[PDB]
Order: C-alpha cells, then sequence, then structure tokens
C-alpha cells in the first residue's frame, strides 16, 4: 500500500495536519495511522483532576476527527525505514509514502518509578496524564483529612510543563474553601532548581507562593512509591547518593517522559531518540521527505498543544513548497503558551517564542491572575479546538496578536 | 534454557574487570561473557593513535586472550534483557538465564546522526579518534595539513572520556609548532557546552592554555553536518534556535554523538533516558535487586572513563559479595574519576574528582599544572597497568594510596 502523504499519529497534530493535507493533495491520498480509539483534548485534564470539568467532556471518538475520505489505519508503528520509504505496523503489514509526516507524541513512563503503575491502585495518590488516574487525583484531594499532600515534577522532559504545579494551586484552593488547610502541608518536590522558565511569569508565581504558605524544594526527583506506606522516596540531585523517605496524605505525580519506543532506535530520531527536524521549517534533516510536529520532535521549545497549532501552520507551507520543488521561507519561531492556572477563577497566560522572553497576545498584561484567561482556557479553547484546530484552520494567535 | 550463577553482558573494560573479580569469587565455570567483536581495545590510548604517537595495533588484543581462563565465552550479540524472567536474547536466537547480572554494554557512537557521516571519512582532511576505523584519518589529516581551519567538535550529548575532544587540539596544536606551521592555523573548538571543564581548578588551568596558545573556542556550536566533499562544516546555534554557520576547514576531528546502546534504550533495565537504572551508592539496581551495572552504559552522574570503572569495580565486588551472603550493602561508590589531560607531547594535567565535581588528587604535590611525569604514566604504565592489573581484577582505584600518602 501507498500514499501520497502519511501520517503517523492521530493525536493534536496528526489530526491537524491531516486536515490540511486533504485540501491539498485530496482526501483519497492521505493516511493516518493510529492505534486508540479515542482522541483526547488533554489540556482539559488539569480540571478534571481539580474536580472543575467531567473527564468524558476530554473525548471523542478517533472516527470523529478523521477528516473525511481520509484513510484511518488503526494500527501501531513498529517500524521505519526512510531508506526505502516505508513504515511497518503491528499488522505485519508494509505501508509506502510519498511524504511521510510524524506526529507520535511523548511517551509516558509511570514503571521507571519504583512501585508504579502499581500503587496507584490504592487511596491517596493519582496523576492528572493519564486517563487512568486523572479522577484519582480528584479523589485523593476529596478524601484527605490531615498531613502532607506532594506535587512531584520528574527528570526528562515533559508535556505542559506547567500543569505539575496548576494541580497544587488548585489543591490549594480546594482545602481553604473547603475548611482543610490548617491540615495540609503543600509541597512542591521538583527536579529543576527553578519554578519556570520565563522570568516574569517565575516572579508572578514566587509571589503566589509566598503568600499562599506552599514548599517547593528544588532538585527534588520522585524515584520510589511505597503506595501501602503512604511514603514516598527523593533522591538529591544535588548530592549523588543521598535519598529521602516522606510520608504524604495526598501524592500526585508526573511521570518521567521519553520519546515513543519505536523512534529511540529508529533512523529518523536525533541521537536522543526524538525526531530530528529543522527548527523553523520542521522538515527532517536528513530525509527530505519527513516532517515532524508536536511533542515527539526536537523541537527545542515548551510542548504543549498551542506550540503544536503554530506548528502545524509553517508545516503547512513546507509541505506545499516542497511539493512544488520550490526553496521553504516561512520560519517557526518557537511560540508555545502555558495557561497556568492559579486557582478555580483565574490563570496566568504565558505566551513566549524559542528566546524564552513574554511574547503576549492580548494588551493587557497576562503576567496577573485573570478571570478572563480562565474563562478562555475553561471554555472557549476546547470549542475552538474541536472545531477549528482539528479541522485545520487555526495555525497561531500570531494573525490575532498583530490585530491589536 | 542455557544458566550461568553470574551473567556478564559486554566484554569491554568493565565487563572483563567484574569477570576476573567474579570467577575468584564463585568460580570460573560460573561466569559467562557475551560479546560479538573479536577484538579487545584499551580505548584510551587511542588519543595518542591518533596524534601520531602510538601505534594501533598494540591498542588491541584479541578477545579470547583476555578472557579470564575458564570463563565462557558467548560470542555473540544482546538483542533482549528480560529481568522479570532472569534472562536475555542473543542475536544466535538463544536464551540464557542467570541468578546475578552484570550490565556493562559501555556507550555507543552515533556518526549517522550527523549529516555526512560516516559517508565522508572516505574523504582526506577529517577523522575521529573514537573509532578504530577513524583514528588513523586523525593523524593522517594532521599530517597532511597545510593552511586553513583546524576545527574540533563537542556533541551536545553525554560523552566518554570528556578530555578526549581537546586533548587532541593541544596535540594538534603543538604538532603544528613541531612542524613549523603554527603560523598557518586557526584552531577553533567548537563545543556544545558552556564551559571548557566541569572542575574549576583544571578549567582554569586549561582557559590559561587557551589563552597563552591563542585557540579561539566558540560555546554552544553543535556540529550537525559534514560536507566531505566540498570540505566545508555546518554547526547549529543552541542560543538561537534555527541558526547555523556553514565553515570550512582544512582539518577536522568529529566527536560523534553518542547514546545509550539500542538494546538498553527500550529495555526495562533502563531509566527513562535509556541508562541502566542503579543505585548511585552501591551500584545495585534500582528496581531488580539481582542486576547490577558498571561503566559507561550507567546512569552514575560523573565522567564516563575507565578510571571510574576501576574504582565502580571495586565497589561493586564488596556490593555483590554482601548481596550473595543476603546482607545490607555499606560500602559507597564517591563517583571517583579521572581525565589525564594530555596539554601537548610531554605534559599532562592529572584531574581527579568525584561526585561532589571538587579536587581529589592522589599525589602529594598539585596535578592542576602540566607535568612530565603525569604524562609518562598515562603514556606506558597505564596499559601496563590496565592489560596486567585491572583486566586481572587487582586494580580498583587509587584511593589506597592516597591514603597512603598519609603522615
Ligand atoms: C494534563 C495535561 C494538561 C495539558 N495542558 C495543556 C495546556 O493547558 N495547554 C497546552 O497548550 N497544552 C497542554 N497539554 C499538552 C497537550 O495535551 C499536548 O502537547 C498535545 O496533545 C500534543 O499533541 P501531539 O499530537 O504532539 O501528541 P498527542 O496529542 O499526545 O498524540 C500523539 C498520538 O500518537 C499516538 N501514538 C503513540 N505511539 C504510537 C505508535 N507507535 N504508532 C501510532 N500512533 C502512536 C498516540 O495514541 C496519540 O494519539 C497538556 C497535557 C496534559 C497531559
Ligand atoms: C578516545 C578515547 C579516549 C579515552 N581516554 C580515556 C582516558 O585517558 N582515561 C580513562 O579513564 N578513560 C578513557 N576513555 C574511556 C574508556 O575507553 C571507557 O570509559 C571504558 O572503556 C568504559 O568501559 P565499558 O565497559 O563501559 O565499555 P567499553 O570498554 O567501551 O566496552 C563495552 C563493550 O560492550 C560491547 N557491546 C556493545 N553492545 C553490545 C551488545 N548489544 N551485546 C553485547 N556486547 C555489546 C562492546 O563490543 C564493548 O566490547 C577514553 C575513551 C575514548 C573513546
Ligand atoms: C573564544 O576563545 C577565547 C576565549 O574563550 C575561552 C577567551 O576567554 C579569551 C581571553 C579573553 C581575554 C579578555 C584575554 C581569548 C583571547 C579567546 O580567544
Ligand atoms: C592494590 O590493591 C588494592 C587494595 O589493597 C591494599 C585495596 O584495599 C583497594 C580498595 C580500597 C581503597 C580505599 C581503594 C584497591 C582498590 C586495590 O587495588
Amino acid at each position: 500500500n501507498h500514499y501520497e502523504v502519511l501520517v503517523l499519529g492521530g493525536g493534536s497534530g496528526g489530526i491537524t495536519m491531516a486536515a490540511r493535507m486533504k485540501r491539498k493533495v485530496g482526501a483519497e491520498n492521505v493516511a493516518i495511522v493510529e492505534p486508540s480509539e479515542r482522541h483526547f483534548y488533554q489540556p482539559i485534564w488539569t480540571l478534571v483532576g481539580a474536580g472543575a470539568k467531567q473527564l468524558s467532556s476530554s473525548g471523542r471518538p478517533t472516527a470523529s476527527v478523521i477528516p473525511s475520505g481520509v484513510e484511518w489505519i488503526k494500527a501501531r508503528v513498529t517500524e521505519l525505514n526512510p531508506d526505502k520509504n516505508c513504515i511497518h505496523t503491528d499488522d505485519d503489514e508494509k505501508i509506502s509514502y510519498r511524504y511521510l509526516i510524524i506526529a507520535l507524541g511523548i511517551q509516558l513512563d509511570y514503571e521507571k518509578i519504583k512501585g508504579l503503575p502499581e500503587g496507584f491502585a490504592h487511596p491517596k495518590i493519582g496523576s492528572n496524564y493519564s486517563v487512568k488516574t486523572v479522577e484519582k487525583t480528584w479523589k485523593a484531594l476529596q478524601d484527605f483529612k490531615e498531613g502532607n499532600a506532594i506535587f512531584t515534577f520528574p527528570n526528562t522532559p515533559v508535556k505542559c510543563a506547567g500543569a505539575p504545579q496548576k494541580i497544587m494551586y488548585l489543591s490549594e484552593a480546594y482545602f481553604r474553601k473547603t475548611g482543610k488547610r490548617s491540615k495540609a502541608n503543600i509541597i512542591f518536590n521538583t527536579s529543576l532548581g527553578a519554578i519556570f522558565g520565563v522570568k516574569k511569569y517565575a516572579d508572578a508565581l514566587q509571589e503566589i507562593i509566598q503568600e499562599r504558605n506552599l514548599t517547593v524544594n528544588y532538585k527534588k526527583n520522585l524515584i520510589e512509591v511505597r503506595a501501602d506506606k503512604q511514603e514516598a522516596v527523593f533522591e538529591n540531585l544535588d548530592k549523588p547518593g543521598e535519598t529521602q523517605v516522606i510520608s504524604y496524605e495526598m501524592l500526585h505525580v508526573t511521570p518521567p517522559m521519553s520519546p515513543p519506543d519505536v523512534l529511540k532506535t529508529s533512523p529518523v530520531a536525533d541521537a536522543a531518540g526524538w525526531v530530528d527536524v529543522d527548527k523553523e521549517t520542521l522538515q527532517h534533516r536528513r530525509y527530505p521527505n519527513v516532517f515532524g510536529i508536536g511533542d515527539c520532535t526536537n523541537l527545542p521549545t515548551s510542548k504543549t498543544a498551542a506550540a503544536v497549532a503554530a506548528q502545524s501552520g509553517i508545516l503547512d507551507r513546507t509541505i506545499s513548497v516542497i511539493m512544488k520543488n520550490q526553496t521553504p521561507t516561512k520560519k517557526y519561531d518557537g511560540y508555545t503558551s502555558c495557561p497556568l492556572v492559579t486557582g478555580y477563577n483565574r490563570v496566568i497566560l504565558a505566551e513566549f517564542d524559542y528566546k524564552a522572553e513574554p511574547l503576549e497576545t492580548f494588551p493587557f498584561d497576562q503576567s496577573k491572575e485573570r478571570l478572563s484567561m480562565y474563562l478562555m482556557k475553561a471554555d472557549l479553547m476546547p470549542f475552538l479546538y474541536w472545531n477549528m484546530m482539528l479541522r485545520g484552520y487555526w495555525g497561531g494567535p500570531a494573525f490575532l496578536r498583530k490585530l491589536f
């Protein structure tokens, strides 16, 4: 079998590109290889675990988001042979392509922590990063009575770097408005030395932490979970060899993450396993008919759906000129955004580019907690996601930004 | 299924050392080494091979000649590991089970991640001291050098012997002066890193030499493409994502990107990043109590060197004995490592440190200074002790000699 355009991955980047590609080469010349039955708008999972949104609202059947006419090949990619323009699937089938677009996302690795994912079968522990553990966050919050509440951040790349602390501010506000704050010691144990990588939003988060009696312990990485005993083990990344066992009344886990297994050894990967693409055009550095988008690439900016949206716009142009034997000229800037939920009524909308410097859209100031930015995150963006991005029409708010 | 009490994956520096030590503990018949290569190499001397000072063929011996006598040698490649079922697969289509497992699969070279490589090595003026196929091409390119750029790279990955990408730079610079062509060479070190070295005492000494010898170091520069035909090289700027620089060379020494061995990258015994996940004090595995790891393939947060393998092998010996007696380990690895920075054909800055990244020097004098003594020890004493003492299980680092210097 053969397709002018073969898309690996039916998540955010995959559907968006197949939508856009259908209009360029025809729906009958595009195929998507995606194994899962459901497609998830993962960003709302932060609010699900805080008890603010229902989980079933976050997903729809994968057949709903397939652009009509585009082939859904429900399989797992198990091998890439770009030298001979094909891939293999766990159906023992070989698929050739004229062009290839890789959008396989990022892989969660709960089992590299001793005791996970088995311990998740016990109470008081949860994780907003997986459809099987996001509601367990919310139950741990309701079931909280007295003690330590621990929020973690791993020593790997992650998607939505702001999410692990978003649920901490949500959990804090929950304990206050429910009469349990006095009984909570609230701890952010993070592998990093900084609360956030862009200083003007870091400063604003530092302010909140200082006023709400939250503790941040830097260079602490979760390595072991003893669910039965309600204990967690951290290693001190500043003192190799040193560890600390902490008891918890509630534990929220951000798991270690890595590029998908089939990409780790693939020829399309760099040394570290991410898809090796041009940092501006998103074309593969060694295979001119391969392209990458989203979490699975080595694009040196934060891994978010916003970035996918802005990346799709650029890639649409790059593949088009390539198909026409022209040199690309439109360049990606590293745009990305984190809507930092600081409470049930407020969001700090951080936006920046490759320069790790702010690049805000709205003329007011997004360093300050805002109801409008909360309502945008909670209500508008899911709507634009299902009805505009996955239909290949949203490509970054730079065209909206330059209006004002 | 075939079975052995102690199974060693990899017959390089750490694997041969642990097998000799284990033979004396459980008997040679209960030890097996899985290693596919016919030849065992003392890679440290390759630095002096690329500089024209030592013969490549003396850096190697047949693997059969270093296999501790009586130990089984399984000439094959490990293709999968299954710690849950105490077994591994080989490219023979054979499984092998174990009571204890020592992982020593080193680190892996990824020349093909640079566009143009390794095809470009067919051309002159380009070499790499990190591969037996390319270490002599460094020397030849250095002999062929007439005029222009001599470029030396450092990748955006973990490496082994972090010092070697610049040892060859100093050796080449000396050679240029030795042969009267220093005037005609512009000498560039393009590093992905932000600093010349990670311990300040020795960084300062290296900076003094960069200044006195007029070397240019461009930080956050990563080699991404070689065009051997046109003798150009393409570097990416890690501070400004997206921009690149094309620059011609008259000599290019490539330090390749490096990574865990493919077989480990997806394995249950690796951490999320692919390195063997071990306890940083005892070298015991964090999740499987009967797996241990040594050397370049581990997540031990210190320099990847054979000196480290030596110091870890003494710890691991004590760790495994205590484990076989069902006790708790108490001897702790401190992260000892050492990098003999060859700064010229007769001087060496013997850098030694530990997990704190602070100096832990063995000799009573100051190893921050270039020394002839330390060069001779690197070039002549160390290979002899390697072939005759480390590979026989009788070298585990020099901390006894350091404590001995206590009056
Ligand atoms: C809790 C949480 C909150 C977040 N909040 C925000 C937010 O507020 N703002 C924001 O901008 N972003 C947010 N994100 C990030 C956003 O969800 C992702 O960055 C986005 O989904 C990236 O899409 P992707 O296409 O790169 O990968 P995904 O959308 O994850 O999809 C990748 C697809 O690849 C498929 N796949 C995997 N392996 C294979 C294989 N071998 N063969 C075939 N298919 C395969 C998967 O099934 C999946 O469908 C959040 C993420 C989480 C988890
Ligand atoms: C140019 C250079 C200069 C150096 N200089 C110094 C120095 O001055 N001082 C110092 O202390 N160190 C130095 N080193 C470092 C030293 O070479 C290594 O750190 C040391 O060899 C580590 O040993 P190891 O067992 O981990 O791996 P290695 O000795 O590299 O060997 C690992 C073995 O695993 C085998 N293997 C790989 N994959 C598989 C598989 N799938 N199945 C089975 N077997 C497999 C390989 O064939 C190899 O034999 C230098 C290295 C280089 C490249
Ligand atoms: C980029 O390479 C160089 C440096 O980087 C390490 C220097 O520090 C220096 C020293 C700086 C001063 C002011 C002497 C020189 C001369 C140089 O060429
Ligand atoms: C020369 O023989 C050796 C010993 O006997 C004195 C050791 O105790 C030890 C281990 C103890 C220290 C403090 C290095 C090693 C490694 C060794 O090689």
